[PDB]
C-alpha cells in the first residue's frame, strides 16, 4: 500500500524512499543514512503526508518514579526552553544544578533514558542523584558494571563499544559534559543513536579546535544559556571601581550639620527612622499636612545635595585631573549645578542635557578627535545611538554604584576596556557615604 518501511540497523536508518539528508546504497537496497537522521526523516515523511510503517525504536520500559525536584526560577526556565525542540544543550555555570535540570525533563518526558558521562566518578555521583531525586536506581554501564535499565548511566567508552546495539533502545539521550563529544571517537558515536529527543549539558560548550560547530549533527544547537551574573540577576563590570572619600569643605560642614540637627530634632519629637522605608512615606505623608515636618523633609533633601555636590569631590578632582593627564575621561554628576562649577574650575568643556545636539555631536567629536582629554555631563545619553567611549570615567556622587548606571557606563566606558577605571568620589560622614553603600542596587 502507500506505507514507506522505516527501519534501524546497527546504527543506522534505513528506508525504502528518498527523504533528506539519506543516499542510497545498493548494497542494503535502501536510502540510509546514520541513525540520527531518524527524527528528521520521520517527520518529512508525516510533513509530506506519506504513511510509514516504522520498525526503528525497540525501548527499554520507563520505571515508576517518584519526582522530588523542586526548580529553581532559571532551572526551570531551561527545562521549558528545552521542550520547545526537545533536541538541544543547556549551558549553565558549574554549581547551577544542572543534574536537577536534566533529571526534571527524565520525570516530564517519561520515556526510557541514556545518560553518557565521560567518567566513572561521573557515574557514581548521578547513581547518588537519581536515587535522590527520581527515587529509582538506575542501570550502570561501566566501572565494571552492566546492568541495563529503564533509566541507565553509561560511560562514552562504553556508548562507544555498545553504540549499535544501544542506539535504538533509548528515546531519550542526556551527554553529560557534552563539549567532550565532539573528540575523536566519540563524534561518530554520537550519530549512531536514533533517539529523538536530546540533550547536552556543560558549563564550557566552546571548543578551541572549534569543533562545537558539530553540536547540530550530534545533539543540537545551544537553546539555553546564562552566565552566573545572569542568573543572580546582578550586572558585573570589567573595568575596575575606584571609590575616593573627600570630606566636606568646612562652609559645606556648618550647614550640613545645622540642617540635619534640625531634621533629627524633628524625628525626636515624632520617633521616626530616618533609614526606615514605611518611615520616611510616613514624613512625606505628614510633610503636606505639616509645616514643621516639611521644613525637616526640606532639610533631609538639602543635606544630601550639599554632600552629594560638595565642592571638595571638586578640589579632590584636581589631584586626577593631573595624574590621569587628560587621558580621554568623563565626569559625570546627576546634579546640573555641578556640571558647571567643575566645568568653570579646571576649564574643560560641558556635556548637559540643554546644550543644542549639533553642540552636543560637536563637543563629543571634538574628544573623538583627542583635542579634549577631558568632558562633563551631569544628564546622559539614554537611548541615545553615539554612545561616546573612553578610558576614565569619574562619577560625584554615590549614586555611580547604581546598577542600570553601570551597565550604560561599561559600553561607554572602553572600547577595550583593560581594567579600564572608573572612579567615583564620595563625601566621607555623610548622606553620600550611605548612598555609595545604599543596599537598593
Ligand atoms: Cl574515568
Ligand atoms: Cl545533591
Ligand atoms: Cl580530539
Ligand atoms: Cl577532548
Ligand atoms: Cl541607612
Amino acid at each position: 500500500s502507500h506505507m514507506v518501511y522505516l527501519r534501524y540497523f546497527k546504527g543506522l536508518i534505513l528506508s525504502d524512499a528518498y527523504a533528506p539528508g539519506l543516499k542510497w546504497s545498493d548494497e542494503l537496497k535502501a536510502y540510509s543514512a546514520l541513525a540520527f537522521k531518524y527524527r528528521d526523516v520521520r517527520k518529512y515523511f508525516l510533513e509530506k503526508e506519506i504513511e510509514v510503517e516504522e520498525n526503528v525504536i525497540d525501548s527499554l520500559p520507563f520505571p515508576l518514579i517518584k519526582d522530588k525536584i523542586e526548580l529553581r526560577d532559571y532551572q526551570a526556565e531551561a527545562v521549558k526552553a528545552w521542550l520547545k525542540e526537545k533536541r538541544g544543550i543547556i549551558v549553565l555555570p558549574t554549581g547551577a544544578g544542572k543534574t536537577q535540570v536534566a533529571l526534571k525533563i527524565v520525570s516530564i518526558m517519561k520515556v526510557a533514558t541514556l545518560i553518557v558521562v565521560p567518567t566513572i566518578d561521573l557515574i557514581t555521583q548521578w547513581k547518588e542523584r537519581i536515587n535522590k531525586y527520581l527515587d529509582f536506581d538506575p542501570g550502570i554501564i561501566g566501572g565494571g558494571e552492566d546492568s541495563l535499565k529503564g533509566i541507565t548511566v553509561i560511560t562514552y567508552d562504553s556508548a562507544y563499544t555498545r553504540a549499535e546495539e544501544l542506539g535504538n533502545k533509548f528515546p531519550l539521550l542526556i551527554f553529560d559534559e557534552v563539549h567532550h563529544l565532539p573528540s575523536e571517537g566519540y563524534s561518530i558515536m554520537a550519530q549512531l543513536f536514533a533517539s529523538p529527543y536530546r540533550l547536552g549539558l556543560t558549563a564550557t560548550p566552546e571548543r578551541d579546535d572549534g569543533k562545537h560547530e558539530l553540536y547540530p549533527i550530534l545533539v543540537g544547537p545551544i537553546v539555553y544559556r546564562k552566565s552566573v551574573e545572569e542568573l543572580a540577576g546582578k550586572y558585573i563590570a570589567k573595568y575596575k571601581i575606584k571609590k575616593l572619600y573627600v570630606s566636606l569643605t568646612n562652609e559645606e560642614k556648618k550647614r550640613y550639620d545645622g540642617l540635619r540637627k534640625k531634621l533629627k530634632d524633628f524625628l525626636s519629637s515624632r520617633g521616626l527612622k530616618l533609614q526606615n522605608l514605611d518611615d520616611f512615606h510616613r514624613l512625606v505623608k505628614l510633610a503636606a499636612k505639616d509645616k514643621e515636618a516639611r521644613e525637616a523633609l526640606l532639610a533631609w533633601h538639602e543635606s544630601l545635595n550639599i554632600a552629594v555636590n560638595s565642592q571638595s569631590k571638586i578640589e579632590k578632582l584636581r589631584e586626577i585631573l593631573q595624574e590621569y593627564k587628560n587621558e580621554k575621561i568623563i565626569v559625570f554628576t546627576r546634579d546640573t549645578q555641578m556640571a558647571y562649577r567643575i566645568s568653570k574650575t579646571f576649564l574643560i568643556p560641558v556635556v548637559t542635557y540643554k546644550t543644542d545636539k549639533d553642540e552636543r555631536e560637536e563637543i563629543l567629536q571634538k574628544f573623538r578627535d583627542g583635542e579634549y582629554r577631558v568632558i562633563v555631563a551631569s544628564t546622559v545619553f539614554d537611548e541615545g545611538v553615539d554612545v561616546p567611549d573612553a578610558t576614565l570615567a569619574i562619577v560625584m556622587g554615590g549614586y555611580g554604584t547604581k546598577r542600570q548606571f553601570l551597565q550604560r557606563l561599561g559600553r561607554i566606558l572602553r572600547k577595550k576596556d583593560k581594567e579600564a577605571l572608573l572612579i567615583e568620589i564620595v563625601t566621607k560622614g555623610t548622606a553620600d557615604y550611605r548612598l555609595s553603600r545604599r543596599r537598593r542596587e
